[PDB]
């Protein structure tokens, strides 16, 4: 079904710094995420306003938020999964990650380093807190459950909230880990088991670009 090209629907996206491959972009990957969880026919190219870009018709959409909305209207049931999130929270658990992880990433200040990290950590934490609560239909059935048992942020199946998060998300351990010997912590036990989950899902673990790209964005 599905189509990539390099040198109908159809996304635009960054390629990797020699063209061969899919570059380090986290929308880029979220929407690419979204369009095979839908199981629709697609045709993805890599190139050398801003990208993301999708072309529906001879229509275009620039707008990561814009497309993903898009998307989740103009295909849903029966033809298509529906991959709103279940849950308000799901929405807004770990929102300002990745903010933080920037701002720490790319902070020159000495005396701000370890500040800037704990922040970073504290979101990470708050992350973790939800992961590990038990959601409404996980109690429904087990009404004493302490740690939840999902995989993602909603439940067992990938929804747009993950799509979004998990590409930001992964860049963060990818960068701390490298850069600055910084993991995410093995106390955030639900974020840890977040990530390798993901990496165990073909739309997550196909759509990443190679670690190298995501280094040499950040040098």
């Amino acid at each position: 079904h599905h189509h990539h090209h390099h040198s109908k629907l159809q996304l635009f996206v960054k390629a990797s710094e020699d063209g061969e491959s899919v570059g380090h972009c986290p929308s880029c990957q979220r929407l690419f995420m979204v369009l095979l969880l839908k199981g629709v026919p697609f045709t993805l190219t890599t190139v050398d306003s801003q990208l993301p870009i999708l072309l529906y018709d001879s229509d275009a959409k620039t707008d990561t938020l814009q497309i993903e909305d898009f998307l989740e209207e103009t295909l849903g049931p029966p033809d298509f999964p529906s991959l709103a999130p279940r849950y308000r929270e799901s929405n807004t658990a770990g929102n300002d990650v990745f903010h933080k992880f920037s701002a720490f990433i790319k902070n020159p200040v000495p005396a701000q380093d370890e500040a800037l990290y704990q922040q970073l950590l504290r979101a990470l934490a708050r992350l973790d807190s939800y992961l590990r609560a038990p959601l409404e239909h996980e109690l429904a059935g087990e009404p004493q459950l302490r740690e939840s048992r999902r995989r993602f942020l909603d439940g067992d199946r990938l929804t747009l909230a993950d799509c979004s998060l998990l590409p930001k998300l992964h860049i963060v351990d990818t960068v701390c880990a490298h850069f600055r010997q910084a993991p995410i912590p093995a106390e955030l036990r639900g974020v840890r088991r977040y990530l390798d989950s993901a990496m165990q899902e073909k739309e997550f673990k196909y759509t990443c670009p190679h670690s190298a790209e995501i280094l040499a964005a950040y040098r």
